[PDB]
């Protein structure tokens, strides 16, 4: 029972990222924009699964392609890059345990949110450039899934994006809980398998989606208002339970009062 | 064989528990809360891979729900949380040891009981927001699955609640016995696999199972009245493979007489 | 470190009958807690059998390999004693004249006896589940038990053997490691190589044999059956994992 | 984060790399060389893989191929000889924090690929001389892949030769970053899951791909020119991905300014 | 790096197992039986998948013998026991670097290949007693792959050898080059599913091949002359593989260029 450790070892993460975007901007972004790329990698891979299982009309489709997203979050834990939604976690706790303060928080949030963006269009790009989402199936799963994802109702992403960050930020619980790098990595594939395989919503991830679909000439199904419309409701769900559930909660079972 | 050295692990673990609870009523339920709600996690990924495979009538649906559970005992046991059913030995264990009072146990069992119902309950009215279960094969499977856990005769889940406390309690045997935390959680892996897979009973799981099943108004096959036989029935079973089999029998293997 | 490795069996085996001298009770019950420790593999794995032959899969002996780490994995990690490795760890001790061929015999005899009380226990609560009343697996249970007790002797004695060469080399791994992780991984290979090759372990057989005739599921075993099984199959264990492991790893790590 | 840390050691392995070939040519050679091999021998795995599956109709093969790969950077990490591709960022990253000159850099690049090549050049005449291709599905998925290789248009090959150093590289960034040699391997298989199956060009690979097929007497449609079209696409792609993304970015992350 | 500690390993090891040939004929040999069965043990399991799968008729058969053949290697380098082929690249090494002889390479190669080739007799012997080779998929698993193995080229086998050894060579490689037990496995099993689906030829597990079906009853259609045969060309192509390839190369990275006090590198 180390609460009381862990929320110093949060504590600690909300200074060190706060520090680093007060000592460099550039640092900050160019550390955000390599996170949304990583997280974006993880998006080209399983939808390329999605496309190839999907076409193939495989019932294992949404289970392979939630065992494959580990790389995501493992590329992100273990490069220490800035990751706005785990950041959700780290800045709440830190702040409540005054390591950092609400405008603080707003800051790394807002840069961190912003950086992320940056490297998913730059991966967008040139995922597009690669010409593998031209014509086919790949192309196709992006479409329909960046539509489906556009057109949901708010109140249903606003809760997918709750339980998303639940499971993304307990990971990055673990990650401090632990000093096994193996275990860390277990940890998060069990984690994004869980929060991709069950239909969670994703807010950096989703990123990626509508990064390729609008750079991409042959998909002509979402817009970027729908991007900013599912972006704005998975965001705001991945903060409550990113800050509200994890930040809050850690603090509580790690505040000496 | 360390095992007095477990004993005294256990026994330890038991006051630190009362200790806690005695400290801070807010912590023990707030940390009781996560772990229900982690547990929960796992239920919500298996049914889905039910409902998906299910559908879909493949033979290997079961296989890879058993497969696919650790995360929700590995969370628990990564974040350190209160988890009823392993309440059960470490209670016990230490009880006989003479660590705590029969009535620290029946405290200690109470609140995270309680605790880990209150995770589960917001765990399933959340995930009722998703919209997950509005409709389709995860919404049936929860559905079907929560109808014959309610119909089922008491002596059959009284025994599979025996069965599964033995393989839960066991795999938090194992984490106090390893200093490797992969170890932990591929011991976790593996006796989730085996108790899910072979049909056992766990009261924690059950309670997001009726949670999700009672909260969602597109799920009507059970009654609350019909949730409390299965966990009522369950529970006891659990208590007994917990502090009757893992309890005693650990404290009989590393008790100095 | 074939010195060193016989130092750690000698010292398990002179741990073993110190246990039992101590306290039976102990003993007894670190047996039982084996027997049914590997009993839940059993439990797990014919489960398996049981769904994937229902659906005429071709890789069910391959799953059912795969899925019986738990077994042994358990046993190690708890500490409790289990006949089929004792058959090396005392003999191992018995050569290099930590313990005695009486101390062996004793150990043998408790473990084997109180693994079987695990089995027991195991079989009477999962009949209890209802999960073996009607079905793939209660079948499962009923077939492979009927086919294990009419296998002629020949075949299931030098099935022992091999079951026993893998059971205890998977032990003796543990003893040349300090990693948790590679012991257990060791644990899955050696398993799944003896369970979908076709190899025989007397403990297993135990849990096999309590469910079936726990069962009031109508099969063609009897006691006798049970019985005949078991007697080919653990001296065929004694001989794979005394004569084999025991004696070979005596030889490598003695210094003469 | 440890950004200062992994571009000191970054440093050290490039300032390690050109002090070798100053040494010996005949030793940073003979480990290029084996670099290059055992690359090659990911490929005869994953396109005998590939022929099997192909030959099936199996919606599983680009799947099961890249889950397949992680051989390839795996013993080129775990026995510590140079690899191209990954001298990408390393010599770029080393560079750029003044440790080793321009020159240094081109002559590394230049020498390490040549190295690859010749491992290539020797594994693909002994695969030949084994018979495995002189006829069937396996000897047709080593045709058919050399060819579409060959005739894919430039920038799309680029693209993708940005996308495949960018996973090669963080992979190796990532062993720089911890010290567990199991968490090494793990991440090495997930980058090369990520890239193989999303589609993405390996220079060094594709090395082994075409000494195999334009070695083996069993008819193809390729030839030096195609091959040659190929590798300048694709390493001009690497190098991009490699030094101006992960060289570059790690060194903004990590320089003392 | 780190070449040169690893040429020290490879050294030491190479001595220590001639120190232990000189000292007991008796404990080699039974190391070399003990690794010749725990890899035959390899091959009782993957051929068991081979009979089930191939009968059914699976696409997946050579893709999951690969995948299961881990436990083959994995035994040897964790029980400690002496290999033949992992002595190519061993023995060749440290003799290159002067810790052992011709002479001692040649004694320790050829009591390792006779030492493991009893372990795989033996293993033959019990194996076929358990009657699981009576009859059956199985039973003709073997019978139709030592034919084929017996019946193809002498070049194909020698160069199926040569790539089969530098990848059980490199795994041993690897671990000489980790600390980490669990990343030992791995490398193991990543190797051994690469050698094994892409087709190439190991000596040692060859002998339990054909000890299985020339102790099997159930026909024959092979003949001790195509064991000879296969198991001559296989073995100098491991031969080729771990030594020329894996131990002159190991040798080249690790020792240290002054000395010189003989040889320059360039
Ligand atoms: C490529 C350039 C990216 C610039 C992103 C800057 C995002 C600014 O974001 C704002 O930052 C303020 C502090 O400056 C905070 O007080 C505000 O809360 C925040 O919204
Ligand atoms: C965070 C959400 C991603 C925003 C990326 C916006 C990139 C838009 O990209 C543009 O989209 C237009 C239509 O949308 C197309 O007509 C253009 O061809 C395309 O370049
Ligand atoms: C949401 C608030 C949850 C409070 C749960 C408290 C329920 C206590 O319940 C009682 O606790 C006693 C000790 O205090 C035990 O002796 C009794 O066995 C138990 O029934
Ligand atoms: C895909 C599942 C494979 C899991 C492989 C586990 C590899 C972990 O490796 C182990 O990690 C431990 C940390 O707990 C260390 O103590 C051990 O030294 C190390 O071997
Ligand atoms: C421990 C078991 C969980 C009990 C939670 C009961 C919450 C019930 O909640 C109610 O369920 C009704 C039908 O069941 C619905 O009609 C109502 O909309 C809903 O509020
Ligand atoms: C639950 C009761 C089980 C008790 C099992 C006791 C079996 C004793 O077994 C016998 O023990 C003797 C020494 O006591 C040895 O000399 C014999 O070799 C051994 O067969
Ligand atoms: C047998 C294989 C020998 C290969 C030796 C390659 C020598 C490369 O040499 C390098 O080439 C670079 C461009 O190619 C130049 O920029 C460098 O100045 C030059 O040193």
């Amino acid at each position: 029972r180390a609460h009381k450790e862990t929320l110093d070892k949060l504590t600690n993460a909300a200074i060190n990222s706060i520090n680093l975007l007060n000592t460099s901007k550039v640092k900050y972004l160019v550390s955000s924009a390599f996170a949304g790329l990583y997280v974006g990698i993880g998006i080209l891979l399983i939808f390329t699964i999605g496309g190839l299982l999907t076409d193939a009309g495989s019932p294992m489709t949404k289970i392979v392609m939630g065992l494959s997203f580990a790389i995501a979050l493992s590329l992100v834990i273990m490069t220490g890059t800035e990751l706005f939604t785990g950041n959700n976690m780290v800045m709440s706790a830190g702040m409540l345990n005054k390591g950092v303060s609400i405008k603080d928080t707003s800051k790394i949030w807002a840069y961190s949110w912003v950086g992320n963006l940056i490297g998913a269009l730059v991966l967008g790009i040139i995922f597009v450039g690669t010409g593998l989402v031209d014509k086919g199936p790949v192309a196709e799963f992006f479409a329909n899934t960046a539509a489906s994802k556009a057109s949901m109702p708010f109140t249903a992403l606003f809760f997918r994006g709750i339980l998303c960050n639940i499971l993304v930020c307990v990971s990055v619980l673990c990650s401090f809980r632990t000093n096994s790098d193996t275990a860390k990595i277990i940890m998060i594939f069990l984690c994004l398998f869980a929060f991709i395989t069950s239909g969670f919503e994703h807010s950096v991830a989703n990123m990626t989606i509508y990064s390729v679909s609008l750079f991409s000439p042959t998909i002509s199904t979402v817009t970027i208002g729908g991007a900013i419309y599912n972006l704005v409701a998975v965001t705001l769900g991945n903060i409550v339970g990113g800050a509200l559930f994890m930040g809050l909660g850690t603090y509580i079972l790690g505040k000496e009062k």
